[PDB]
């Protein structure tokens, strides 16, 4: 897979290239990540890379030829069959049914903004979808573009339902005078299969009760989150 | 602020510490980040960090001794006050409420996990809070723990409900496209800004 990146901030695109599994996927070239710099394509002194809005108020732009120019490089290096993302506030909520679209592409573009944002008519002309990480506020596209590679690297050949995991346990026996639930070294395998699935099924109605609203059960899945639900009165 | 983290890969942190809106925080001595490492807690010539679950299945968790040790030496480093949370894709679904929350705390301790996760007990024994940044699957939690860093240090002083109307910049005509002649003339006759974000939210989403 190959990720274009048009970024103010390039060197923070190290802490994805050169740690973990997308670094283990760098190396093993399954997959490459290429950053420009708007402020590298300024003409001058003070490489100006913010512009006034038409409108008037508060907040600066991304000025345009400095962002459209190092976009079409990203696309030069890209070739053809290049999906072009723009990290937006307001973009599309990413979740993992949208990370498993994102990673049909064999090619994406990234643009990461800075200040209020970019001018619209280079979302008609350059922007083929727009996406957010989350309802929260933070200082531009950056992490929310490395959340969204290391997200679709997993989906990469090489490199490696709907609730949430159940508590795991490893040495030592007694931490802290706490002990390992029985049933896990037990060597019954169903047995261990049903605790987790039960404990799985308890976590996400306590935690996130939203993530059962649309979720199909098995009778078993429905029989055993019955059980935890009685247990807890 | 100060922030404490528990990370396998601490010059990760670097993307936070030496760029933009919190290196400038970093810089002027407003935001500090102190990274240790959980390798550098083990005591084999492997510097094993992973351990194999009980009960079997398949992957590994995190080592306890290492992650332990260093979660201690964070919290030795901190003093008294300090709120140690766990990123975990199983936690509290971050949002800006949420963010509001803790940026209330002047002291944070972030546990990043790699592998499967970590022990339950030390959830019970070490953990205050457990929080995820949204329902999507990461290598591991420093990503999470960079993104919190960022949405919180929006709120330290010193550093810094529809959908917006579009705005536009230089140049007049881009691709043959012109800016709305609006956009260049009266301030009230600009309230055309306000029934955009309305016409654009109204067809985008509710
Ligand atoms: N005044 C409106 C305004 C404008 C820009 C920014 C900077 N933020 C981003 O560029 C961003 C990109 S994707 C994403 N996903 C979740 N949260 C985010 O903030 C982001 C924040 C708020
Ligand atoms: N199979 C269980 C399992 C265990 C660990 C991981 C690694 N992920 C994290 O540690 C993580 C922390 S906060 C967060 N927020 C959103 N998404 C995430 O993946 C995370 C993924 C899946």
């Amino acid at each position: 897979m190959w990720i274009g990146v048009i970024s103010l901030f390039p060197e923070m695109f190290k802490a994805i290239t050169e740690f973990g599994v997308t670094g283990r996927a760098v190396k093993h070239n399954l997959l490459k990540v290429e950053c420009w710099n708007p402020r590298d394509f300024t003409f001058d002194k003070h490489k100006t890379v913010d512009d006034r809005p038409y409108g008037g108020g508060p907040g600066m732009l991304m000025m345009v030829q400095p962002l459209r120019d190092a976009i079409h490089t990203a696309k030069a290096a890209a070739g053809e069959g290049a999906k072009v993302i723009y990290l937006s506030p307001q973009g599309r909520k990413l979740d993992q049914g949208g990370v498993t679209e994102l990673a049909q592409n064999q090619k994406l573009i990234l643009v990461c903004g800075r200040y209020e944002g970019i001018d619209e008519r280079l979302i008609q002309t350059e922007i083929d979808e727009e996406w957010s990480i989350g309802d929260y506020v933070l200082t531009g596209g950056e992490l929310p573009a490395m959340t969204l590679i290391d997200a679709v690297a997993r989906f990469i050949p090489g490199v490696l339902d709907g609730l949430l995991d159940c508590p795991h346990y490893t040495r030592p026996e007694v931490l802290e005078g706490l002990t390992v639930p029985p049933v896990l070294m037990s060597g019954h395998h169903e047995e261990i299969r049903k605790w987790r699935l039960k404990q799985s099924l308890q976590r996400t109605w306590l935690r996130r009760p939203e993530l059962l609203e649309g979720l199909a059960l098995t009778d078993e899945q429905r029989k055993l989150l019955k059980e935890a639900q009685a247990e807890h009165n």
